């Protein structure tokens, strides 16, 4: 409206973990209003990638997330312009990644632009030998702060033998324009690797993700 | 069974901020089974108060914690024994504070002895210049670690002309006795202070809660 | 051998600073053997920056620093084949960076690929406003770790009227094949902006650096 | 104040991981000199079940070495004195905070610190005790917010070789108004001269020098 109960999106990354970059192309779909989508991705460059594909996972859409009717939704009213958003991922071990991106909309598919640089991953953790088994589901803490919004996670990843691999979110969402901000709430997220081959150069994923007051509110 | 439905406790903290020190002493109970507990504190040493009371209130009894029946409530089931708990306090201005306490019950009532030390606020900060007004509701992320609990949050202050002021949480619950350990859950928080004199030398506070799993498990 | 007592190099950068991106061109030289370097620098797109030039030259060479004889020369020692760099940059108002670099030989003359993505840098802040006068001169302490070369440096931004802005930086140094690391030792080094154009399109560095044990070592 | 010799006095309350202690000592050395000792006895809650070496910084930068051209703000606060503060990050998780007391007392220093470390793994360096000194350090220092502040980026040296790594923050606090420095460092080499078996008795030295950057 211009945002419909179901879009499609495209996807362009390129990427570097420990000095190895790559590129990656996909696809998406989903519901904006209900807070579901999937998406297909291919390394079309760089593969097959010698890390833990979970690092990536979540870089691949908030425009889909389900908001209650009183809390303003900054990022579907951006459009059409769009906005961009960038992130900070800390990994207890050192590991640090920055992400930059670009979100428009082009007769009605979003268009997806990521780069992504990666650093300090040690060579035996479980992001360079693979050892993460998907994402915990997990809740962001939302507000505004210096005209655009704002949000951190305490996002875990499980693992192989057991017991997790801690990664602190902070993200920031920049609209390209002017638009009203909402106060201080909470995302829930569950993201899924619904399939994919041996070597992890073609992932389908899945998210839920929707928007609340804190339950106690 | 040795939990009952209604507990009262004593309190007893040693802190310091900034250099600056002062002891507190309070009382309280509530509800074990239900998460709801109130607790009168009074400045005992050190009053009144250079800073603000809010970065205070929170070392003030997770004990009372209403946990569902599949969540094990490693913190009940720590008792006659107990549990002790540490917590890191990172202010998104530089403050720091570390705490450190003790749980026991002693003769139907709970024992809790707090330490204290915040350090690096600024001096024209919200903490010192006392311009908070209450932490908002808040969601606690834990999971198992090292052979006991651990849980982090991102929590913040409301901020006299508006805005938030940012601090994370990280803690640490240990059992004085092998209890069973929980998986990954979360914990929704809201502490509020129910009323104090003019200077803060006094001050009731109340708190809700409550263990789940994530909305999408 | 390969490392010549003179040698120029050639730099090409693509950055993104707050969702704004651009490419920087250019072309030094200097005497690795005496750890003193020039460089001039050329911003090919988009230009004029929207921050401050600052935070970008120290990513603009480190085989130039001065080694005495018992301290392992790993950078130099990784020639012809070279090394690559990656970095975290912390600032202390939220602003984050990370740097990957590629460092190669190419018919006597050095070869420098950079990607930079910083985010998070407030919108009012000394980096965003062009309020920053250049590096203090500073201290990496270095060590070897995970089979690599890493160094750590408490950087700091003078500012304008008085003051500093305050950044911690993190550096992996990873030579292409094996060469003998070091031990635990320093490296001073004074970054000085000998020249630049009105809009800072075009710059001109300078960089002394010479590696050291602790003076009481 | 400040004479070419000085005792000091310091009492420590401390916890690490829930477990509280209690440490007392004495100490000497050339405030102008920048070097001095100390010698240190659990008096509460030993023998310690972590390593000594996380304790040992926080057993004295008056006695530090300053050239004429650099305001020596720890010095100037005295009689009165100062208070100094911080923060320990270790690389595993582990954090400290450090709050402190020096002040004058009849011609002798005398030291008050309360130490709250927190969050070490049960199975890492500090805990099983597999630490073996500090190397020496470089600090980062300036002014800010009308008091001194400043940073390291230390290490402690591992039994298997290695470095188990950590960063200080400390804030130095003067009790009245004195002049502050500009930007400058702090070296430091801090060794454990000797011990008894099981740590409850510790000798201690450092060395510690200001200087501006070697290439200023």
């Amino acid at each position: 409206n211009v945002i419909k109960p179901f879009m499609r999106f495209k996807v362009h990354m390129e990427g570097s973990v420990n000095g190895h970059e790559f590129e990656i192309e996909g696809e998406g779909e989903g519901k904006p209003y209900e807070g579901t989508q999937t998406a297909k991705l291919q390394v079309t460059k760089g593969g097959p990638l010698p890390f833990a594909w979970d690092i990536l996972s979540p870089q691949f859409s908030k425009v889909y997330t389900k908001h209650p009717a009183d809390i303003p939704d900054y990022k579907k009213l951006s459009f059409p312009e769009g906005f961009k958003w960038e992130r900070v991922m800390n990994f207890e071990d050192g590991g640090v990644v920055t992400v930059t991106q670009d979100s428009s909309l082009q007769d009605g598919t979003f268009i997806y632009h990521v780069k992504f640089i990666g650093v300090n991953f040690p060579s035996d953790g479980p992001v360079m030998q693979k050892k993460t088994l998907g994402w915990e589901p997990s809740t962001e803490r939302l507000y505004p702060r210096d005209g655009v919004l704002k949000g951190e996670i305490h996002k875990a990843l499980k693992l192989k033998g057991g017991g997790h691999y801690l990664c602190e979110f902070k993200s920031i969402y920049m609209a390209k324009k002017p638009v009203k901000l909402p106060g201080y709430y909470y995302v829930d997220s569950k993201l899924d690797i619904t399939s994919h081959n041996e070597d992890y150069t073609v992932v389908e994923q899945y998210e839920r993700t929707e928007a609340r007051h804190h339950l106690f509110l």
